[PDB]
């Protein structure tokens, strides 16, 4: 069964919005479970690695199943998944009423500079075109401004998680 | 491709050996990737634990394949990746190793006295299922869990840095 006393937060946003870094630190501070969704891409997906809907299908099912597994024994679970399209989000939501999204939101230049700093440019543009910012119909979406130092993003994400 | 410069450590051992607590802390201190493999279990597998039934080999199969896949995904962009998996049988370990030469195991080892205190019946069954890695398993590093968490964490870090 779904445990309503427990909750899943899917950190979403385009590649470069710092999702893993944020999730890892938040998880550590809240003693929460943490899953970087990027690790569940199918064998085949890693072999290819602008992915398509059919590409993402099995991945999103895996992430839906993982969230279900995580909420059984964890009060708080964080899953990183860009979840750019509303449909991807609805897929994560299936049978998971106790799941919400924390949208790490930033402008193109902020994300572009983080990407340029890492250890692509066109994909980022493509990232933004694909992204459908959650609208008023999605009431389980909380937004955090990533145009701030890492510790601030972390603390904004924590506030968003604790406000309820 | 496999990046032999990168490494995956599967923290193994029976339930109650503190696998998750150690992995979490280690990953954070090292900035390593971390996946608790329990989260990749198929619902049916979850359910057998619901009623308190000990798991089967065919049970564990897709679970292990997905852990194998996750290890391969983790090693592409992380120099150090930690996966929690009890990996009690030698065959489970072999499944995780397939295609992953850069995967080894960190065995959180303790006997029944300790794990019972650190912790009923499943524990007894865990030990029966446990096939302690022998000499034919060279990518197994052993960590004594009969010390505080801080020490376990430190011994685990040392094991990862020795190589
Ligand atoms: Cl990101
Ligand atoms: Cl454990």
């Amino acid at each position: 069964t779904t445990n309503h006393d427990h909750h899943i937060y899917v950190l979403m946003g385009v590649s470069g919005s710092g999702k893993s870094a944020v999730a890892s630190e938040v998880a550590h501070q809240l003693h929460a479970a943490f899953l970087d969704g990027d690790f569940l891409h199918p064998r085949r997906n890693i072999e290819k690695m602008p992915l398509n809907d059919d590409d993402r299908k099995p991945w999103l099912q895996a992430l839906n199943d993982a969230a279900f597994a995580m909420q059984r024994t964890n009060k708080v679970s964080l899953i990183v998944c860009s979840a750019l399209k509303k449909h991807y989000r609805d897929l994560l939501r299936e049978g998971n009423p106790n799941l919400s999204f924390i949208y790490l939101k930033g402008d193109f230049d902020v994300i572009e500079s983080r990407l340029k700093a890492r250890k692509k440019t066109q994909m980022l543009v493509t990232q933004f075109e694909t992204l459908q910012e959650p609208g008023a119909d999605e009431t389980d979406v909380l937004v955090v401004d990533i145009d701030q130092p890492l510790e601030g993003v972390v603390a904004s994400t924590i506030e968003v998680i604790k406000k309820g």
